[PDB]
């Protein structure tokens, strides 16, 4: 559906150009006639080093110049013409341009280009300051046919330039279709226009909706007056440039109502039923980096290499923290590892092969920069067939792989971490997968007797899955419930703040809109229409904090006031920026 | 002889860990030396061999005080476990100390005195929890082994010393000290007789640096390469480095450092200083990137960049920026990036540039346009519609390879016109050249925009001396002049094929005579301070450092 715009840096049916469009060293038979139907051009037109004999854009009525060549030109024509032969820029045929928005016209050195010199180009730039340089150009040109009253862009009778410019009553700014007070420009217009709509402008002051200049196009979302809320909107139309198109032109993607030729940095692109847009990330992007070991060819994450990990979140093969790459090779010199660059793992959530630890910092007790580590895929292993291994490292006391939830194959070394607390009670099948059968060593880390009488077991509040270190957000599951993934007694039902409800097992706070009542639920969910009694006001189901005041409905902005009982209702018909009330006394 | 973490020196620490019990170890038996550590853990073979191994100097060291830590060897519901560490010939333990324990399986350990083998006073010895029914050790042993057999028996080694000799010793007597090239102890006084190298080992003997590089020759009173000459690996004189080693001043290193590149030089592989930077190579802009003009998205991945793999493209909206794709407008300074570049392999193309800058003086560095690819209808070098440009600032431009040369409507450039173009674009000259439209010659005379007498017929790219193609008489640093300090100036100065260099800085300049003929000491008319046959010198020789002996 007329996809009307194409980029600068022009081609079959394209309307508007959508940056400038620039003309340079073309052959005087180069096909010119795709360039037919551009109507605007969003940037400034270049004609520059060519040897054709017409420039055919007589359907070209606009030059916007949001960007402008030289600094000061909308339009730029120079040296069109070889000098050893007579091929050369005779006409542009520039026969509709009706106005220039921004910037001035450079027409020189021009060698065979005629009637130029007879434009009244002060008429077609909107700009009183802009500059306009025409000259040495045409010597002896044909004149104007009869017809065209001393003005034309070339010699027939038809290749008239029109004066479309009137004075314009002080009421109208510069924008009029006539004399009159009563022909001002509609107010969506960047120039002129032949007549007083939106519809009717040369061209449009913000947007234009498939021919009608518009201050937004229409938006993602709509007020719907029976349903209370905004809805999606399946007329919405997206910004490309100044065009609201409906779908994006073929690589672009939308980033909530625009369109853009890739994501921002901190959004992702999801293809949505075939819509390619841009969501939010929840944190940091998905980042995936090539890992340590068999298939990379660092054998170790060492002070050379670690910071090609900043800002992963997934690990495309392993991480093995050797003894070598974290106290140095002196021989080969790596420096010592700085212990604080670990860190930089705290925000890998995945490894798609195994971990594998046999040396650590020794005042850090625990490997809790993996507390975001959720995936072991062991689709690589490491030694006997394992994918999680930690070794013969005396300072940790406890795990500390606080959201790991899968290993998905291999086996679990862990042994020789003789200070090693928290893990006697912990049900690795509830985290390891396949056959449970051949699948653990773990041995010789601190005896378990020891590790009860110094209290260190897992916390009441977990379940008899375990724990992987002290407190209650270091269990594998909670009991009862949890609030914030850490384990809790009980969840804020009939008192206590901020008021909850549950879901699964998990306690999730109620709308900020809902009014805490006493002794009786405030809420069965999370949203707005499903709490008992509203804080504030009610709007139809939904407790809210103010009353719609010119939110985007499907025929204009809606607008409603406080009732006696607080429930929105609607302004009077007849009222513009809203009311206090329902009387017409109340508008505005 | 050598080897990393046969092999007879072990260059890094010796890690064997998580081994099953009939894995082969044979491949250990002639380490002689382990620098640093040797950690045995989590393993399930009953004997470990080491039998030549004598030195384990524990350059590092592990759990921050061991240089032998054997832990845990012992499978729970099997029998495999660690009986024996045949460790027949330890002499020695550098720095560090011992730890032993919890090897259900390992028997002797508390027999051996490991103060006898430990150099440091203040190194921890930790042997306990190990094997608990042990065969006693044979009655020749005297109560100390590694093992049941008679062939086991740990011998003694220190010995109390005469202070004359402190700590280094091979006797009672103050007859017999150590050589001071001993990093422990010895068999006799001599630079054979170690047990190990305090510094460096020149095939069998401890010596405080390799064979040098350079030995004085005094039948030409100058410095030479040596037929002799050893690089370091460690602590081995080796003849040649590791197979991709590659030497870096008298040193084994498996890479360069920063500032300098391996060369290939005679058939054997070195590290030489670059000076500026060392080659970095980026690919550029056009035809074969996702780019089509370099952009403010797109400068940085040109910083210290000496070669391009491709083209420059140099745009308008790559300048001024992109509004509708939101790419915004370069910083005209970010353009000094480029001072760097001394290739580019395919073409050159600038169709936009800064009004404020009058020239490319940002490719004075460029040497060679590659045209290896072509832009528009064939071009190495397009330079099209620039208004703002003077000069073309080509300092150093002397070859473009291949294709056509398009200089156009860049409406105040001079100084291109007396250009010889043939000097720079070889191959066949003509219907190569589209150049017009420019600023025109004679208004460019008559601005005094022409080249300094100075340059020769070929042209320059600018105005003054150090634009030249190429000078009529001499330059100095690619700045043409009139003379070199041939008979005065205060750095004097000869001259070779038309360029000045200084003399050799042991000159006595004196005056109205050349004061050298050349670069080299032996060249000089006559020195200040002391000459030593041909040479120039200052700093009389401290001691003949050199062929045989100072
Ligand atoms: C995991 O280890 C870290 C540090 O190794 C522990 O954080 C420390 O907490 C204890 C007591 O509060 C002290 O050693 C320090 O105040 C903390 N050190 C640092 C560097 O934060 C953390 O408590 C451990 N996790 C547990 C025990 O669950
Ligand atoms: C090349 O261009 C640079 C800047 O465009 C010139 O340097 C300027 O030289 C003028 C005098 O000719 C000074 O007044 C300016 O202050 C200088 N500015 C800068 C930024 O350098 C340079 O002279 C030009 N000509 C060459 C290199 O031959
Ligand atoms: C808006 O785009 C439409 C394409 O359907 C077309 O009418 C015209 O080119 C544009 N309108 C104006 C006023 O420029
Ligand atoms: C990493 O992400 C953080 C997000 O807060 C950002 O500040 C930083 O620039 C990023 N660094 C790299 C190298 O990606
Ligand atoms: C991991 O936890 C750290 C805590 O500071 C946080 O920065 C990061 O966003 C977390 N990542 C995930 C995936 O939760
Ligand atoms: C561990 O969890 C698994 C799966 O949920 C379950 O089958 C098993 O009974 C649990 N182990 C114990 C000891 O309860
Ligand atoms: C929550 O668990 C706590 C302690 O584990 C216990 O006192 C209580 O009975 C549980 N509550 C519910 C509703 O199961
Ligand atoms: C909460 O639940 C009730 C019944 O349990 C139901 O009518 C509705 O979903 C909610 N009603 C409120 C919060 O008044
Ligand atoms: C505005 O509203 C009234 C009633 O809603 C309607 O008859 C008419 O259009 C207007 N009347 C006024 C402004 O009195
Ligand atoms: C020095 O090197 C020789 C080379 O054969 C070797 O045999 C000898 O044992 C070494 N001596 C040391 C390391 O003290
Ligand atoms: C290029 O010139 C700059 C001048 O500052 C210098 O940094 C660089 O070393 C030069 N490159 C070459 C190859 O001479
Ligand atoms: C570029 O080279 C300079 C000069 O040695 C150095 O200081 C800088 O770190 C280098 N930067 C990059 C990105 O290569
Ligand atoms: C250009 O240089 C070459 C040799 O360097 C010479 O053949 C030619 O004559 C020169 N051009 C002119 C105009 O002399
Ligand atoms: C350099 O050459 C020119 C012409 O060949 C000559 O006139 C001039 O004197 C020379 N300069 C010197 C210092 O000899
Ligand atoms: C000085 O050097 C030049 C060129 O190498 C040579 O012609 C001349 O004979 C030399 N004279 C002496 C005394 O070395």
């Amino acid at each position: 559906n007329s996809q009307a715009v194409c980029p600068g840096t022009l081609y079959e049916r394209c309307e508007v150009v959508m940056g400038n469009l620039e003309i340079v060293l073309t052959g005087h038979n180069a096909d010119l006639s795709f360039l037919q139907w551009i109507r605007e051009v969003t940037g400034y037109v270049l004609v520059a080093m060519n040897e054709f004999s017409t420039l055919p854009l007589p359907n070209l009525r606009v030059v916007r110049g949001t960007q402008v060549y030289d600094g000061k030109f909308a339009i730029f024509v120079m040296l069109n013409y070889n000098t050893n032969s007579s091929h050369a820029l005779r006409q542009l045929r520039l026969t509709q341009l009706t106005e220039i928005l921004s910037g001035g016209v450079y027409i020189e050195k021009n060698d065979k280009l005629c009637h130029m010199d007879t434009i009244d180009w002060r008429d077609i730039v909107r700009d009183r300051d802009a500059e306009i340089v025409v000259k040495d150009n045409g010597r002896s040109c044909p004149p104007c046919h009869e017809v065209c009253k001393g003005r034309c862009w070339g010699p027939g009778s038809e290749d008239c330039q029109t004066l479309t410019k009137t004075i314009c009553a002080p009421q109208c700014n510069g924008h009029c279709f006539g004399p009159n007070p009563n022909q001002c420009c509609h107010d969506e217009c960047a120039g002129g226009c032949s007549g007083p709509q939106d519809t009717d402008c040369f061209a449009c002051r913000h947007f234009n909706d498939s021919g009608a200049c518009v201050p937004r196009c229409p938006q993602p979302l709509v007020y719907n007056k029976l349903t209370f809320q905004l809805e999606p909107n399946p007329h919405t139309k997206y910004q490309y440039g100044g065009v609201c198109v409906a779908s994006c032109p073929h690589n672009f993607v939308v980033d909530q109502t625009s369109c853009v030729r890739a994501c921002p940095p901190d959004k992702m692109e999801v293809d949505k039923n075939g819509l390619k847009m841009c969501e939010p990330c929840g944190g940091l992007c998905p980042k995936a980096c090539e890992g340590t070991g068999s298939g990379s060819r660092f054998q170790t994450v060492d002070s050379s290499n670690i910071d090609g990990f900043v800002n992963c979140t997934k690990i495309l093969g392993n991480l093995d923290f050797l003894i070598t790459g974290l106290n140095g090779d002196p021989w080969h010199k790596i420096p010592a590892l700085d212990p604080e660059k670990l860190n930089v793992f705290r925000t890998v959530r995945e490894i798609t092969g195994y971990l594998n630890i046999q040396s650590w910092p020794p005042h850090m007790h625990n490997f809790s920069v993996f507390s975001n580590l959720t995936t072991i895929g062991g689709r690589s292993l490491y030694n006997r067939g394992f994918s999680l291994l930690i070794m013969k490292n005396l300072q940790v006391t406890s795990l500390g792989f606080r959201s790991l939830k899968e290993i998905s194959a291999g086996r679990i070394y862990i042994s020789a971490n003789r200070q090693l607390c928290y893990h006697h009670s912990l049900n690795w099948t509830k985290v390891l997968r396949g056959p449970t059968e051949e699948r653990l060593d773990i041995k010789h880390n601190r005896p378990r007797r020891d590790c009860v009488a110094e209290g260190k077991v897992c916390d009441p509040l977990c379940s008899s899955g375990g724990c992987w270190g002290p407190g209650p957000g270091q269990c594998l599951s909670c009991r009862n419930y949890s609030r914030g993934g850490v384990c809790v007694t009980h969840c804020n039902f009939l008192n206590g703040e901020p008021r909850e409800f549950a879901h699964e097992a998990e306690c999730f706070s109620c709308h900020p809109e809902c009014q805490p009542m006493e002794g009786t639920a405030t809420c069965n969910g999370s949203g707005s229409d499903t709490c008992a009694q509203c804080a504030h006001f009610r709007d139809g189901p939904h407790c809210v904090s103010s009353c719609p005041h010119g939110v985007l409905g499907a025929k204009g902005p809606i607008y409603k006031y406080p009732d006696v009982q607080n429930e929105c209702r609607p302004c009077h018909e007849n009222c513009t920026q809203g009311c206090k009330g329902p009387e017409l006394q109340d508008c505005l």
